[PDB]
C-alpha cells in the first residue's frame, strides 16, 4: 500500500520559533536534522505496518529541509520548490492515505507559529469554510479520494485536524503556550507517540474517509492589508469583495482552486509598506 | 484664536510610496521638505485667517520629519517621539479647532499607504465604532471639546473623514489608485487647494462640532496576526475576545484609551515571525 | 483636449545604460533629472499646442522616477506602482491621443537597453504578432480607440513604432550602438526635436488611427528559460506550448490579456538559477 | 511529587561574561551546553529523590537556550517567548516546590551579570520592599503557595536567596569576583555541588515555606534614566513619583503586578539615547 | 572684557533627538550647522555688549562640531577633545564671565537628552549637593572666581540653572515634551531671544555671584550599575558606598575634582553588558 506524506516544519517537536524554521537563522541546521529525524520515525512505521511505499514531499518554505542523506533510504523524497501542487505534490488517487506531519494551526488562531501559506494571509476559504494550510491539503488530498489518516503536530494543529476530519488520528508532539513558545516531549518521547500512532492511523483507517471538496469550489483568501488583496487582484478571474480585505476566485474543481491560492498568495508577497 | 495642526507623512501630497516617508530611504529627504512646506501653506492661511497661535505637532513616525529650519518662523512646532500623546500631543481645550494634515486611511480600507498606527494592526474600535488615526485622534479633540475643522490627505481619508465628522471640510492633495499609488496634482496646485480649504474651514467653524467620546470607551484592536494580540494581551486590563485576534480595554476616559492604544500597538510592534 | 502620456526611462535622451535608470545606482538622480525635463518639453508643447489636459503616468520600474516637484504644474501626475493597468494606467476612451515617451525597443531585437517588462521575457505575443510594451501598450490604447499620435525613444524604438503604428510621429532622441551605448543629442537639442515632434503630431493626429485589438486575444510569452515558463503556467488559464518556452493565455479583451500579462511576468520575475 | 524549574543562564557554572550568554556572541554555543548540562544534573537528582514529575522553564533572554535534543529525556520543556508569565511560566499550585537555576544577582548590586529582566532597571519594588528576578519569581511562586526550595548560581544570588527566603537551599556555583568575572568550579565539580544540594533541599523541603506576597502589590520600578520611566508611565495605570526615575503601579495581585512588569520593561527597553 | 562660552549641542535649539547630535546619524550636519549659528547670535551680541574677547569652547562629544569655518570670525574657538578641563578648558580667572549654552537637564531628571557627560551616571555631587554638567561646570567657573552670566537651552536647564546661580540669566530656546521631544521656536525667533537675553546678562553682571566651590570638594558619582562603579573604583583614592553604585573621591580642589570626574566617567564608559 502507498502512503503519501507531506512534512512541513513549524510543527516539528521541540522546535519553539523561526529561528529553527528559518533557512537564514541560526537554529536551522538543527531544525532540519530534527526535522528529518522525525519523518523517518513515521516512515519506519509506515513500513512496518505493511506499507511497501512512502512518498515524501517536503512542505516547508523552499522544500529542500529534509536531508536526503539522512532520510529512510527505503522513502522517495520530493525536494524543491515551484512545484505545480506545492505542499501536495506527488498526491494522485493511488494512495492508499495521506499523513500530515510537522503541522501548525492557520492563520489568526492559537497555535505555535500560526499562519497559512505566506504571513499577509489571515483566512482561507473553500465555499465559506474556514481553513488553512491543513484544510486545502486536505480537500485536494479528497479530490483524489485519498483519506488523511495522521496529522502531527502541536496540539492546535491537531485539535483543527480532528475538527475536520472525523476519526483523524493525531500526534500532538508538543504544547503551544504562545505563538513562539511551547512544551515539548524530548526527541525520543516524541518519536514513541509518532510511532504508536502511526501505526494505529494505518490499522484504523477504515474508519477515516477523504475529505470531499465541492465540484467548483469559491476560494476566498482574505488578507491582512487592502495592498495584498489589490495585488491578488490582479489575478484574472478574481474579485475584492466590498468593504473587505478578501478576494474570491470561482474555481472549476479542488485542483486549480488551489494554484489559484499559490499564485494569488504569491502575488500578494510582493506587497510593500508592511 | 488658537489651531492645533496635526501633520502625517502618507497623505502628504505628491508622495506615492514609502520610498518618501521611511526614514531610511532614498526619498525621505525629498519628502520631508514637501511635507514641511504642505504645511506652510495651512500655517500662512491660518495666520492669515486672523489665528494668533498655531502649534503645530510631526505626528508620523519618529516625529522629527517636519524641518524646524524651513517650517513657518511664526508656528510652534513639537518634534519628537515618546509623547504622552503623540499624534494629538499638545491638544488641550484652549484649541478654536484641529486641523489635521497629510492623513491617509485607516488599515484594511482602500487608500494609499493605509495603515493604524502600525503594520500589525487591523481596525481601531471606540465602543464597537470602526476608526483609524483619524478617528481615535478625533475622539481625542473631542475629549477637550475642540472640532476638526478640516482633515487634508488622500481622497479615501477625505472620505473616512467626512462620514465621521458632519460638514468637516477636506481637502484631498491626490487620488489614490493603489496602496503604493497616486494621481497627484502639482505642489504649486496642492497649495492653492489646501490655501482655499484652509481659509473656508475657520470660517465656516460653527457648522463643526466635536467629535464627543463615550465616557468610559471601551477600545478594541483586531492584529493581524494572533502573535501580536497574545503581546498586547499582556497589558494589564486587556483581554482577547476567543475565536479572534482581537484585544479589549475598559478605559475610564478618552485619554486613558489613546495611551492604552499606544502601549498595545508598541508590544505589538515587537511579534516576530510575521 | 485631452492628452495621455506614458513616460518610460530606457528610451530617454542622453542615458546610455542601466546606471541611469535603476534607482539602487550611481547616475539614477541625474537619470531622473533628465527624464522629468524630457517630458516637460512634450507637456509644455501638448498645452501650447490646444490641449487643455495632460495625463502623466510614470512607467517605469516603481514608477516614482519622474519629480513631481519639477514636472510641468499643470500637468497631473500618476506616480507609484502596483497599479491596475501599469504603463496605460488612467487612460480612457476620453483622450484625444497618447504620447509615447522615453520608449525602447522590445526584448530580442537591436536596441539600447532592449528588454519586454521584465529580463526574462524574450518576446510577447497578440495573436502572433510579435509585440513589446510599445506594442501592448498601443493595442490597450486601441481598446479605447485611442490613437498612439508619437512615440519618443532611440531609432529602434523609432523604427518598431512605425512598423506597428501607419503614419505614427516618432522622434528619435538618440541612436543606438550597442545594447549598453548610444550616440545622443544635447539636452537643449532633443527638446527641440520633441517640441517639433509633438507639434506635428497633435496636427497630423487625424493621419493615425486606433491600433485596434483582437476581440478575444490571444497572449503568449516566450521566456528566456524553462523554469520561467512554470511560474507564470501556475496561473490558471494558461498552457505551455510542448517543446517551447512559451506560455498562452486566452483572455477575454486586451484588458484581460494585459493584467494576464502583468501576473505572468511577475511570477517569472521569481524564477532562482538564472 | 511534581517539582518546578526556572532555569536563567548568567549564574551558570563557568560563565564570566556575556559572550557565553548573548545568542550573537562567539561564546553563546558552549554556554547553552553547559546551561543544558548543569539543569540535567538538577532534574536527574529531583527524579532520584522521589519527584515524578519534573518541568523545565527556559527563563533566559529569548528563552530558547536550553536544547531540547540534550535535555534529561524525562523532563517536560518549556521553550520559546513572549509567554504570559515570562520566567515562571507554567508555575501553578499543583507544584510542591521550585527550583531556581543559574541565577543572579538584582540590578545594582554586587554579582556577576547583576540585573533584573532588563538593563534599564536599578530596583524592583514589591510594596518597598527590594527584590529582583529572584523575589519577584518567588513572590509569584508564593501567590501558588509554591515554595522555593532552592536557588543556584553565583556566590550573590545565593546570598541574595537565603536573605529572603528562610531555610532556603543555596547552591554557589561560582565567586563573583566582578560584574564580569568569577572564580568557578569544574563543570565535573558543580555537578556534586549541584546534585548533593537538589538532594537536600528536596528532603529538607518541610522547613521552607511560600514568599506570600501581599493581596494587592504595588509595583515599584526605578529605571536608569527619565526616558525609561517616561515610556513605562505610558502604561494604564501607572505613575511616576516626583524627583525620581521610578514609576509605580497599583495591581489588584501578585499576577497582575508580574505582568505590569513585563509591559513596563518591555516599554522601557524603547528609550533611545542610552 | 574677556567673555568665555561653553556650546554643548542637546540643549540647542531646534534638535529633538539625538539623530542631531550623534556625528554618526542622518541628521548630524544640520544639528552641527543650527549649532554654529546658535553661538554666533550669542558672539555678536557679547562684541555688541562692550566684550573685547570671546573664547568658545565646543563642549559636546569629540568637540569637533563647532564649524570653524562659519563661526563668528572675531572669536576664538578651541576645537578637539582629551582636553585637560573638558568643557571648561581654557577657562581661567582672566575672564568677566562665562556664558554656558545649548545646555540640558542633569541626569536621572526631566529635560530632552537629559544625562552627565556619559550615559552610565545617574548623579554628581559635590559636597552632597547634586549638579550635572552645569553644575560641575559652574563650580569650576567658580574657582576661578568667574560668574556664570548667561545660561541657555531648554526649560529644564534653565530652571537647574536658576536654582543653583542667584540672579543667574537663562534663554529657554525650547521646552521639554519627553527626553526626546520638544516644543521649539523658529531659528529666528531663538535668535532674538538670545540676543536679548545675552545683552541683559551682560549689563546685569553686578548681580551674579561666582559659585564658589568647597576647598577640599569631595566628589560622589552614582552609576546606573554596579560595573561602572567597579570600573571607576579602580581608580587609586576611589571607594565605593557599600550598598550602592555610587564611588566617592576626596580632591584636593575643584580642578583636581573635575579631573577625577573625567578619569571615573572614562573607565565607566567601558563597562560592558549595559
Ligand atoms: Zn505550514
Ligand atoms: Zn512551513
Ligand atoms: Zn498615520
Ligand atoms: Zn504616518
Ligand atoms: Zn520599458
Ligand atoms: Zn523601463
Ligand atoms: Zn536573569
Ligand atoms: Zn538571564
Ligand atoms: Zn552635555
Ligand atoms: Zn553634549
Amino acid at each position: 500500500m502507498k502512503l503519501y506524506m507531506s512534512v512541513d516544519m513549524e510543527g516539528i517537536s521541540g522546535l519553539p520559533d523561526d529561528t529553527f524554521v528559518d533557512s537564514g537563522k541560526r537554529n536551522y541546521e538543527r531544525g532540519r536534522l530534527i526535522m528529518t529525524e522525525e519523518a523517518n520515525y513515521c516512515i519506519a512505521e509506515a513500513f512496518n505496518s505493511g506499507c511497501t511505499e512512502v512518498l515524501v514531499n517536503d512542505s516547508h518554505s523552499k522544500m529542500n529541509n529534509l536531508m536526503v542523506e539522512k532520510l529512510h533510504p527505503e522513502a522517495d523524497l520530493i525536494s524543491g520548490d515551484v512545484k505545480p501542487f506545492s505542499m501536495v505534490e506527488g498526491l494522485d488517487d493511488t494512495f492508499r492515505g495521506a499523513l500530515f506531519l510537522g503541522y501548525h494551526a492557520r492563520a489568526s488562531t492559537p497555535g505555535v507559529m500560526s499562519h497559512s501559506m505566506i504571513f499577509g494571509v489571515r483566512h482561507f476559504y473553500i465555499n465559506d469554510r474556514p481553513v488553512g494550510e491543513l484544510g486545502l491539503n486536505a480537500y485536494v488530498a479528497g479530490y483524489y479520494d485519498v483519506p488523511v489518516l495522521m496529522v502531527a503536530g502541536d496540539d492546535r494543529a491537531a485539535k483543527e485536524a480532528e475538527e475536520l476530519i472525523p476519526n483523524v488520528t493525531t500526534a500532538a508532539v508538543k504544547q503551544t503556550i504562545s505563538r513562539s513558545a511551547v512544551k515539548c516531549l524530548s526527541p525520543a518521547k516524541r518519536g514513541r507517540l509518532l510511532t504508536e500512532k502511526t501505526a494505529f492511523a494505518l490499522q484504523n483507517k477504515d474508519k477515516v474517509k477523504p475529505l470531499t471538496p465541492p465540484d467548483r469550489p469559491v476560494l476566498s483568501i482574505e488578507f491582512a492589508n487592502y495592498g495584498q488583496a489589490e495585488w491578488a487582484n490582479l489575478m484574472p478571474g478574481t474579485e475584492i469583495k466590498t468593504g473587505t480585505t478578501t478576494v474570491q476566485f470561482q474555481a472549476k474543481d479542488m485542483l486549480e482552486a488551489y494554484q489559484a491560492m499559490l499564485v494569488m498568495t504569491e502575488l500578494a508577497m510582493r506587497t510593500s509598506f508592511c
